[PDB]
């Protein structure tokens, strides 16, 4: 019946839709494989039907789940893409690139001040040098 | 967990185009009507641009993915198609014609294992004799 169902039931169930219709992996590759490729050549439009497919399928996938985040981040809709970055981070902690993002959403979301608790999250505990180079260049802008 | 309650409580927070109830249903189908038609009558490019509005307009509906899918395959664009098959596979109740057709497009891009493996799956879980007879003729002609 309806996906709405089908959500409901998958989310009582803590199982993915993925897992409870058994789709294989490699047709949820492809599919995630064509929604980069719209992503990379910027068509966010198409990419975004794309992704939220993908979270809803599969609700776990720190993949889709970071892919549809960047997409709300850069329609700017700011308080959507911190929480699915939150999400994100709690199923990988060892990925700081998720706080990294929410902390230039709660800059524009204008709460500065936990903007600046997650720039210095990823200083503290980020081996990613890009990342923590950003990070550290927000705080000295933020002040 | 709570975990799959935030994915989808952030993703539905947002208005999508289905959401706001602007379209009427007549005018709906028949754009659907239209699609179709000029696809059955051999005007792809037109049907493709239809086909592709509905579905960003319903991503969730069948009717929609395995009408762009079939463009694309007729076009020859075996990826796409087989990455639009998948997503009608899951979103369909145990029908086995995208998997099928998914078959055929693996096929002529030259992956034989993955066509074999969904023209065997056709032939394990389907419930459509027609569909089976087609898909035991590949296996056979594959070997
Ligand atoms: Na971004």
């Amino acid at each position: 019946e309806s996906i709405s169902t089908a959500v409901i039931d998958a989310i009582n169930s803590g199982a993915t839709l993925k897992d409870i219709n058994a789709i294989p992996d490699d047709m949820m590759d492809d599919i995630y494989s064509y929604a980069y490729d719209f992503y990379n050549k910027g068509r966010i439009e198409e990419a975004e039907v794309f992704f939220r497919f993908l979270c809803i399928y599969d609700f776990y996938n720190v993949d889709y789940i970071m892919g549809l985040a960047a997409i709300y981040q850069i329609k700017e809709q700011f308080q959507q893409a911190a929480d699915l970055y939150a999400v994100a981070f709690a199923l990988g902690k060892n990925d700081y690139t998720p706080v990294f993002h929410t902390g230039q959403c709660q800059l524009r979301l204008k709460a500065p001040l936990k903007a600046k608790e997650c720039f210095e999250l990823v200083i503290q505990h980020s081996n990613d040098e890009k990342l923590k180079i950003k990070a550290q260049s927000y705080l000295d802008a933020i002040q």
